[PDB]
Parts: C-alpha cells; sequence; structure tokens
C-alpha cells in the first residue's frame, strides 16, 4: 500500500504545516501537524476542557463505530517549546492520503496548553519519530508509520514541504519526479528516539564550505533551524544590523535586509536554503525588526533541522531495519 497527502502552511510565515487525517467511522477529518520529532498521535476531542478549545475541529469517539477506549491508558507530553497536552486513549481507524491503519492509538486530549488553544488551525499532532518516544502509559503505543510499515510497498515516508506553498507527505514510495538530481542517504542514530543524523558542514551565502560535523535531528514539527552558536554567529555576521536580542529571544535583523543563503552538507552533497526562507517577518506587527529563521541551539541541548532546512529539500525517512535519512534538492 501507499498513501499521499497534501500538507499546507498554517499561515503566511510557514510556522507549521497541517495535513488532513481521517479518524473513525464515519470519518472525522482533522488537520494534524505531522511531527517527525515526536511519537504521539493526539487530537483535540469532545473530552478536551471546553475553555481550552477555540476553533479547532474535535474528534468525538462516541460518534465513531470503530472507536474503542484503551482501558487504563493515559498520555502526557511536553514539547521543546514549552507546550504540553494530556489525556486518555482510544484505538480507531486512521487514514492518511488513502493509507489506512486499523487499531491506531488516538490520544484524546483532556487538557492542552495555551499555545495549542490559541492556534485554531492545528487540531492535533501526528508523531513520526520512533515509537520509543511515545508517552502512553502503562503500555507504550506505536506511531501511525510504525503500524503501517509492514503493509507499505517500501518502509519509508517522505516530506516535501513547500515554501509559502503546499507540499506533500508520501507513505510507502519515493516520487522520483519530486526532486532534482539524486538522493543522498546518511546514517541515523535512533538512540534518543529521533531521526538523528550528522551534517558534514555548512556555508554562508557564497562563502567557502566549512567541513565540520553537526549532529542534529530532522524535525518537521519545529519551525526554525537551530544550530551551534558558532555557526549561527557566522551566518548573522553577514547581515548588516543583525544582532542577538535577549529580550526578543534570538537573532533579529532589519526587515530591509536581503538575507544570504545557508548551505548544509549531507555527505558530499549540499542543500541550499535560500535567504528568503530565513525571514520570519516582523517581531510584532508593524515593527521593522524581523525575526531570524536560523537560531542558536545552545539552550536546547540538541541541534534541530526544522522546517527552514527541511523545506529546502525532498527528505526521505527510511524506516528499514537500519533506518537512514535521504536528502535531495528540488
Amino acid at each position: 500500500s501507499t498513501g499521499s497527502a497534501t500538507t499546507t502552511p498554517i499561515d503566511s510565515l510557514d510556522d507549521a504545516y497541517i495535513t488532513p487525517v481521517q479518524i473513525g467511522t464515519p470519518a472525522q477529518t482533522l488537520n494534524l501537524d505531522f511531527d517527525t520529532g515526536s511519537s504521539d498521535l493526539w487530537v483535540f476531542s469532545s473530552e478536551t476542557t471546553a475553555s481550552e478549545v477555540d476553533g479547532q475541529t474535535i474528534y468525538t469517539p462516541s460518534k465513531s463505530t470503530t472507536a474503542k477506549l484503551l482501558s487504563g491508558a493515559t498520555w502526557s507530553i511536553s514539547y521543546g517549546d514549552g507546550s504540553s497536552s494530556s489525556g486518555d486513549v482510544y484505538t480507531d481507524t486512521v487514514s492518511v492520503g488513502g493509507l489506512t491503519v486499523t487499531g491506531q492509538a488516538v490520544e484524546s486530549a483532556k487538557k492542552v496548553s495555551s499555545s495549542f488553544t490559541e492556534d485554531s488551525t492545528i487540531d492535533g499532532l501526528l508523531g513520526l519519530a520512533f515509537s520509543t518516544l511515545n508517552t502512553v502509559s502503562p503500555t507504550q503505543q506505536k506511531t501511525f508509520f510504525d503500524n503501517a510499515k509492514a503493509s507499505l510497498d517500501s518502509p519509508v515516508f517522505t516530506a516535501d514541504l513547500g515554501y509559502h506553498a503546499p507540499g506533500t507527505y508520501n507513505f510507502g514510495f519515493i516520487d522520483t519526479t519530486a526532486y532534482t538530481g539524486s538522493i543522498t542517504y546518511t546514517a541515523v542514530s535512533t538512540k534518543q528516539g529521533f531521526w538523528e543524523w550528522t551534517s558534514t558542514g555548512y556555508a554562508v551565502g557564497s562563502g567557502t564550505f566549512k567541513s565540520t560535523s553537526i549532529d542534529g535531528i530532522a524535525d518537521t514539527g519545529t519551525t526554525l533551524l537551530y544550530l551551534p552558536a558558532t555557526v549561527v554567529s557566522a551566518y548573522w555576521a553577514q547581515v548588516s544590523g543583525a544582532k542577538s536580542s535577549s529580550s526578543v529571544g534570538g537573532y533579529v535583523f532589519p526587515c530591509s535586509a536581503t538575507l544570504p543563503s545557508f548551505t548544509f552538507g549531507v555527505g558530499s552533497a549540499r542543500i541550499v536554503i535560500p535567504g528568503d526562507y530565513i525571514d520570519f517577518g516582523p517581531i510584532s506587527t508593524g515593527s521593522s525588526s524581523c525575526f531570524g529563521g536560523i537560531q542558536s541551539s545552545a539552550g536546547i541541548g540538541i541541534n534541530i533541522f526544522g522546517d527552514v532546512a527541511l523545506k529546502a529539500a525532498f527528505v526521505v525517512f527510511n524506516g528499514a531495519t537500519t533506518p537512514t535519512l535521504g536528502f535531495a534538492s528540488k
């Protein structure tokens, strides 16, 4: 089997992407944030505290003839941005782009933190990291991809995120028309539960490539590119007037600037992020100070190849017995 679904930016900045997902019988379609940095499929629901729902579409398990309470199971998750959610668990039929999994754990939120409530466009998350990170207790549950894998034509999914435009998540096949050149594959460590890999270096604009190992994670659920402070300083030093602002929370730059590109290495291959992809717009409405899309990871503990980086590539998440990642230009 295969599946193919369009993923759409939630706003004009590409802050996140939503993909329609069919849950239950008859189908209830929710728009979920596919997140290769986490491993829970959780949804706003008829069980979510009413004051914490503000425009999201909810899953109502009592209206699904295939829903079953997973007795005794609870979940609770906290994300790198400080947001969180928790609740109980049903199993139900879940379909993405024509690919159907029966008995998928659907984690129904009883509580969500304010940032989720405040974002009416995201109805939940669909985790695509390794199932070892799934938070369901006392019996950890598998991700949608883990449950689908054996049925897929090939045990892979691909992320093709758009810049200011829709893109595609495919399951079970590699669309050879969706990228240019060849796909360069690179090793993955699953020791932390992430799609963790090592970039071979970077360049700023037209500058020389610096060969240096940068361990980080491929994370579709993180907006920005978070890299070591040395790398980030070298980038922003090429933007007149850019500075790190402790009050704003990162590097800012004059909105009148033209940003240089940023290149990262994948083996001997190179992925070029155009400068425009690094512009996240005014820090507040009407400001001429703009927020940068490349930020320091120094306070995180891990480097993160988020959407800024991934949307410059066609990315293969290869879930074979020894997982690997592939990157192609597009």
